[PDB]
This record gives C-alpha cells, sequence and structure tokens, in this order.
C-alpha cells in the first residue's frame, strides 16, 4: 500500500533513470528521489539536514558510478537492484507489522539505513543524520 507521494517519487526515480539511460537503480537513486519525498524531506527537514549539499554529493556519486546505456540496443529500460528492492520490501513489510496502511517516504528512508555497507548510508552517517532521530519523528507521526 504505497502512498500517492511515495508512488510519485518512485515513478520520477524511474523516469529520471530512463532519462540518463542508467542500466540499473540502487538504493541511491532511491534516496535522491525521496530527497524531493514530502514525507521524506520533512523528516530530514526536522533533523536540519543539509539537504542541499546531501543532494549535490549524491547526484555526483550516482553520476560518477552508474553506467550509461550504450547508443546500441536492447536493454531500454532501466532495472532496479537487490538493494532498491530490498529497502523497498523491508519498508513494506515493516508499516505491515501492527502499524498504519499505507507506507509513505518517511518508512522507506529508516530502511535504508539498513543497507549499511551504502553509499546512501555513508552520505546520511556523513551529514550527520541520526536514524535515532528520524524514527522518532516518525513514531509520533501518523
Amino acid at each position: 500500500m504505497l502512498n500517492q507521494e511515495l508512488e510519485l517519487s518512485l515513478n520520477m526515480a524511474f523516469a529520471r533513470a530512463r532519462e540518463h539511460r542508467h542500466e540499473f537503480m540502487t538504493v541511491e537513486h532511491l534516496l535522491l528521489a525521496l530527497l524531493s519525498n514530502p514525507s521524506a524531506r520533512e523528516a530530514l527537514e526536522a533533523c536540519s539536514v543539509d539537504l542541499v549539499a546531501l543532494r549535490q554529493e549524491l547526484e555526483a556519486f550516482i553520476e560518477q558510478t552508474t553506467p550509461v546505456l550504450p547508443a546500441s540496443e536492447e536493454e531500454r529500460d532501466t532495472q532496479p537492484t537487490l538493494s532498491f528492492q530490498r529497502v523497498l520490501q523491508r519498508a513494506v513489510f515493516h508499516v505491515q507489522s501492527s502499524g498504519r496502511n499505507e507506507v509513505t517516504g518517511a518508512n522507506v528512508l529508516v530502511a535504508i539505513f539498513s543497507e549499511q555497507e551504502s553509499q546512501a548510508a555513508y552520505l546520511l552517517r556523513k551529514h550527520e543524520v541520526s536514524r535515532l532521530d528520524v524514527v522518532n519523528f516518525i513514531s509520533h507521526g501518523t
């Protein structure tokens, strides 16, 4: 049960990747998409996170590391990687658990912290985004 705003973020992520002809989408692409998601953004702002700085470093890492489909054929569409899928499944089933019906961008943001070795998680720690703070804000919100 993905809420309207999360569905949009995810569609925008796919749209962005297709535009850039990126061969795959990782959890980094996901976090980038979420910086514009109302639910996730509100949670980051509550933590006084510099979203401008975070987005720029995130956009840079994606460009320098994601393969661009050669002018050739085949593939056409981008494919979500295991990190992208795991995070989504984690959020979905965590929400399923005694809680609400809708999955929000904030729920997805929390699930990203579980991808410990990801550059996405590395960047959140770098910019001082505490998972403890994100969780408390969400628990007392919807």
